[PDB]
């Protein structure tokens, strides 16, 4: 599913994203534009062999099992592909581990590098919350 901005914000907000861990709903908005295109299919495979799943790009190393990472953990305990589902349940309560995991969301390398510091308010502006 390739979500619109408005529709992406309100079932984010819906699962508890809004100032989660003090991150305001805009910063995760604005880091699946980025990461993703708003789009729950995304996948991109690293150098290192890991791959990235989903609208929030989350990487196989660490986070879920795609049984082609050796070496992985699967702290999120899902396989990838439920990453890559239209419900977005799975990724948002993966991201909420993600995010506690100390870093923050310095995590996602497109929110800190396109996000951070930047006015985020306005990835949720004119959208009916
Ligand atoms: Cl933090
Ligand atoms: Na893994």
């Amino acid at each position: 599913k390739v979500f619109g901005r408005c529709e992406l914000a309100a079932a984010m907000k819906r699962h508890g994203l809004d100032n989660y861990r003090g991150y305001s709903l805009g910063n995760w908005v604005c880091a699946a534009k980025f990461e993703s295109n708003f789009n729950t299919q995304a996948t991109n495979r690293n150098t290192d062999g890991s791959t990235d799943y989903g609208i929030l790009q989350i990487n196989s190393r660490w986070w879920c099992n795609d049984g082609r990472t050796p070496g992985s953990r699967n702290l999120c305990n899902i396989p990838c592909s439920a990453l890559l589902s239209s419900d977005i349940t799975a990724s948002v309560n993966c991201a909420k581990k993600i995010v506690s995991d100390g870093n923050g969301m310095n995590a996602w390398v497109a929110w800190r590098n396109r996000c951070k510091g930047t006015d985020v308010q306005a990835w949720i502006r004119g959208c009916r919350l």
